[PDB]
């Protein structure tokens, strides 16, 4: 059936913005499938996700989505209007280039379509943790010249929990920069 992620309720939702960014970092939100094995106090529906972004006074522009285990939340059932964006990071190990470079073009493409805009990118994995801290830290790291130690110290003070898998952070403070021509 839907089952919980394992450890998904022992995290907050939602994380600050982090500043000097457009980057938010969340866990996923639960469809209502879901809602039958959890208490009211452990919900975290798509429209809590959207409540919690107006009431930190931000908007969303973008939702990378990492994750790939189950359906967790159809797109089209969003309150919506903010595009969608699917990048399955998968197992393990450090997210290949290829998913690197897909998460790059998207926060890319989309500072560009809205470099009028102060609408942010939200990114979520099952945790909002791992996957999404790699991923954000690798881009600053890479796009934005931020030193790793400050931009995994950034994304763990905005998110509210710190990064846990110690290959991420070896990667991410001492793995190459992933450059393209
Ligand atoms: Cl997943």
């Amino acid at each position: 059936g839907n089952h919980i992620p394992e450890r998904w309720k022992d995290y907050l939702p939602v994380g600050q913005r982090m500043p000097g960014t457009r980057f938010i970092a969340f866990k996923v939100p639960l469809q209502k499938s879901f809602e039958k094995k959890l208490a009211p106090e452990e919900c975290f529906s798509p429209l809590d996700l959207f409540n919690k972004i107006r009431e930190q006074n931000e908007e969303l522009g973008l939702i990378i989505d990492l994750t790939y285990t189950q359906r967790y939340y159809k797109p089209e059932d969003l309150p919506e209007t903010v595009p969608y964006l699917k990048i399955f990071t998968v197992g393990h190990q450090v997210p290949d280039d290829e998913t690197i470079f897909k998460f790059k073009h998207a926060v890319n493409g989309f500072l560009k379509e809205n470099k009028d805009n102060d609408k942010l990118i939200g990114v979520h994995s099952t945790h909002g943790l791992n996957r999404t801290g790699y991923l954000i830290c690798r881009y600053l790291i890479d796009v934005e010249g931020v030193r790793p130690d400050d931009a995994i110290e950034l994304f763990n003070r905005c998110r509210g929990h710190c990064l846990e898998r110690q290959n991420y952070i070896e990667d991410l403070q001492n793995g190459p920069i992933r450059k393209n021509w």
